[PDB]
């Protein structure tokens, strides 16, 4: 796709903090963009949408080149359409937000330039950042995670995409998702099917798959800290039912890992950790630091801070697992205890390191799940199961939570808000910042 | 060896805080006792010595049980005769105390009564402590480390001995040192040999060996991290040569590991993380608190903070090997490039994780090196090889520093001073004290 300026582009801007070994760390500047599927898709020519609903214009759009040659993508108005403002190192997201018409969550990357995005390489490194997940409820998700996208989203390597990161094209992660619009400077008009149940959405012929690293997926009730390794590190198309999935038929018939070697310390029996007020050891209407390290033997290790008391993850015992490292013997002691092989199958944490020995972007997101309710991060998956079902619960939430047209008519005004980004060599990010 | 009270025993106090993973730290409170070696060895009867110089008795002596049978331990001046002095969770040890003798530096135990060792279990947990390591020039070692000792210093399986640990016996390393006047309730006068160059110490037919964590060696200008597996995880007495380590003609004919896999920053290339003053990242002039984490991996992290800045260990680079945790790969790679097959013939940290999982009392010392003039800490040994040789230079220290007898001259006000133990799970010891 190509741009348009009918509507201005100014991305609000986003401080962080960059750390080093030596003690200090120091103030950069960035700024965030809203991915290219919230964004009005028309006509080069003129207002007329390409994409209205959940359906393509069958005249603009009758095949995925032509259509990529008719339309561009517009600017976003960030606080009056979307809902996400920033201030400083703060960044909020709003879950409806009403203007001429209903939008519902944001998916938001950080930027290096107006025109690029930052990359983050995380081996041997930490990244820590604060949150207040306290106006999240059952069945939402804000959610902050690294992809292995290209720093101009794409332009480079396709050059009918002229649009690039500046309007937030070249998406991907490890469901290969299918209902982005635009996939490798093409249309995803060919193999079309709408939504059943999202008026706005539906899912193409193409998906685009790379690594994933969810460094934290939760709302007030479960947190969830989550590697997805790919066969192909980076990003790649991938064809129908054969990119896997959750927008495939088959799950696990693609290159990447949907399931991911995850940690929710609900999940693994310990129900007292994370949740709302004084009860449990991090009280979630207040505001929490996550610090999250990557040692390179490809191990990830997590802490936490609040008002000034410090928390490693606790403690799991699984199978012959013991301890709080996500490594190797956790994960294979995961599958065999959980059940599943996708975190194996496509390579474990080996893989991944390849990931994050290369560069990532960040993304901060918030979203309600059209597919499973988010019941597989906050309530009792799948639904039949019951506690005697090892890891079926992963959180306190009903069965019957997280229906999107319900949490977003019940629960307009919830947000996430993610501030205080630092990052750096393991060790540097609890130090001054500059 | 028995007990006697012609000078009474009275270990001086030391205060240390047991940290919870819910984030509160309680205070305990437990004492040090002085090594069996330091002490007056004489008749049961009498006042007459069994050991005077470095030579035994040949009457009360002729043999280990009948040595045993006549001879015992008696009470200790701590700060008159050995310089030993504790303040609420400080404890200072001075180098030469002149008395009616010269004494020269201490090993000390901490206790859990007044008569039994604390043990600690260090797998899954972090040991922190500061240290003021200001008055220790080249060719000291104020020492803090954990060696896999009886808690009741081997009376319940050799009932010969009953002086116990009220009186510091039990001693084991992973020198499988032979210096040691009592193991397993006999005497060591059986093939004892006077030292060459020291007029209180010899080296007798038996040695006394077990698993050691050297958290601690370090002076002014050095400091190394180094665990040492052996074969027999506890105590164990050795016979002769076959004992191996530091006493022996063969160092490495033994069942313990007498180099271990070290992790000296200076020796790694790192020459600016460790010194005195200004010019180094953690300035030795002051005060500096070290952090040690075991994790369930059985790998090592550890972390410095000096006046509120954190720094972990610096990265290296050794082979293959990058990183700052002290894991296999490091050891295989320092043992590729620095040479030695002593670790890993001794199962390295797979074996030595069967130390770590069980119990280890702690030891904090200050001693001078008669064998190697502490070359080997903080300055390039052996003395014939230049930088050129990977790993030779370990400090910036002269090869002819760290003779005994001159730094015991020069440097008699030399001390070291420990404080502020704290112990608990991983992430727990930075939290407040109680
Ligand atoms: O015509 C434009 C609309 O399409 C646009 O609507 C937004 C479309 O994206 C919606 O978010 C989806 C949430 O699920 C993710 O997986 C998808 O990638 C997103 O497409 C958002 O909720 C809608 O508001 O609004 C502007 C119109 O001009
Ligand atoms: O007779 C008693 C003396 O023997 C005692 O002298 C102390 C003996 O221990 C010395 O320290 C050695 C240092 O090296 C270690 O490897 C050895 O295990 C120790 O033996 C210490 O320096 C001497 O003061 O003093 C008291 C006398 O009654
Ligand atoms: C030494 O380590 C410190 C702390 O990590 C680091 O800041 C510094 O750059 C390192 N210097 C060298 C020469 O490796
Ligand atoms: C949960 O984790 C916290 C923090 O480590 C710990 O203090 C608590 O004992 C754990 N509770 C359970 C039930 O595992
Ligand atoms: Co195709
Ligand atoms: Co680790
Ligand atoms: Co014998």
């Amino acid at each position: 796709q190509s741009a348009c300026t009918l509507q201005s582009e100014t991305h609000p801007p986003l401080t962080w903090q960059k750390c080093s070994s030596g003690g200090t760390c120091t103030q950069q500047t960035g700024s965030v963009v809203i991915d290219a599927n919230w964004r009005w898709t028309h006509a080069t020519n003129s207002s007329t949408n390409c994409y209205d609903g959940n359906t393509w214009s069958s005249t603009l759009c009758p095949d995925n080149e032509t259509c990529a040659k008719n339309c561009c993508l517009d600017g976003a108005a960030y606080a009056s359409t979307y809902g996400v403002t920033t201030s400083g190192n703060s960044l909020s997201i709003d879950f409806v937000t009403q203007s001429a018409q209903k939008n519902v969550g944001a998916r938001l990357y950080l930027m290096a330039s107006d025109t690029t995005y930052q990359e983050f390489t995380l081996l041997g490194n930490e990244f820590s950042f604060d949150v207040d997940v306290s106006q999240l409820p059952c069945g939402l998700n804000g959610a902050l995670y690294f992809v292995s996208m290209d720093a101009d989203g794409g332009v480079s390597k396709y050059p009918t995409n002229t649009a690039g990161a500046k309007y937030g094209t070249g998406y991907c992660d490890s469901q290969c998702p299918r209902d982005l619009k635009f996939i490798n400077g093409q249309a995803n008009v060919e193999g079309w099917e709408p939504s059943s149940n999202n008026a706005n959405t539906g899912i193409g012929g193409h998906g685009s798959c790379c690594s994933e690293m969810d460094i934290w997926q939760a709302n007030s009730i479960s947190e969830a800290l989550t590697p997805h390794p790919c066969t192909t590190v980076g990003q790649e198309i991938c064809e129908g039912d054969g990119c896997g999935g959750t927008y495939s038929d088959n799950r696990y018939g693609g290159t990447c890992d949907p399931d991911g070697c995850d940690w929710n310390p609900y999940r693994l029996g310990n129900t007292s950790f994370y949740g709302p007020g004084s009860s449990f050891t991090l009280d979630t209407t207040k505001k929490l630091t996550v610090v999250t390290q990557f040692e390179t033997s490809g191990a990830i290790n997590r802490y936490y801070v609040q008002n000034g008391v410090t928390f490693q993850q606790p403690n799991a015992e699984l199978g012959s697992y013991s301890g709080n490292e996500l490594n190797d013997d956790y994960c294979t002691a995961e599958e065999a205890e959980f059940g599943g092989s996708s975190f194996s199958d496509k390579g474990g944490l080996t893989q991944f390191k390849k990931a994050t020995s290369g560069g990532m972007v960040l993304v901060m997101s918030l979203w309600d799940d059209y597919y499973a309710n988010m019941l597989w991060l906050d309530s009792t998956y799948p639904t039949n199961e019951t506690s005697s079902t090892p890891g079926a619960v992963r959180g306190s939430c009903s069965t019957s939570s997280g229906v999107p047209a319900q949490v977003e008519s019940q629960s307009p005004n919830a947000k996430v808000t993610f501030s205080n980004i630092k990052f750096g060599p393991i060790g540097s990010t609890g130090n001054p910042s500059g």
